């Protein structure tokens, strides 16, 4: 949450997604072999009891960024940005938002805040969505 907002920490943030999807590696690794009630998966379900509300964190992260990619494709958004060059202004990308509504105004209101800002207020969603949805993606399928 902290360094998404910020866009001078784009790398650091990668590094930690890169770290995150590594630790889900070696979880799926300890799970690896797994037997039905077996003492080790009952030890994992402990451990995420314990970071409920962190796991919980994690996955409206997630899912927010992952919906992010199908609201983009949605041939509403190709409307306000007609051209394929893939720039959008801010107030064109909030009204995307709103109307496809996808999101709830705090999800639309975060979505604003990591949103790259321009001195024509004219984003690029593709760069965007590349940046947050494919380690969305990737990590978000081995946590599933």
């Amino acid at each position: 949450m902290k360094l998404s907002q910020d866009s001078s920490q784009i790398e650091l943030l990668k590094e930690l997604m890169d770290l995150q999807k590594d630790m889900v590696v070696m979880l799926l690794s300890m799970l690896e072999g797994n037997v039905v009630n077996g003492t080790i998966g009952k030890q994992m379900v402990d451990m995420l009891v314990e970071s409920s509300n962190n796991v919980e964190m994690i996955l409206k992260f997630f899912d927010m960024f992952l919906k992010l990619k199908d609201l983009t494709s949605s041939d509403t958004f190709k409307e306000y940005d007609p051209d394929g060059k893939g720039v959008i202004s801010k107030r064109d990308f909030h009204k995307a938002m709103e109307s496809h509504k996808h999101y709830t105004q705090s999800e639309t209101e975060f979505l604003l805040s990591c949103a790259e800002t321009d001195e024509n207020e004219t984003l690029d969603y593709e760069e965007f969505v590349k940046r947050f949805h494919e380690p969305a993606k990737d990590i978000g399928f081995n946590v599933a």
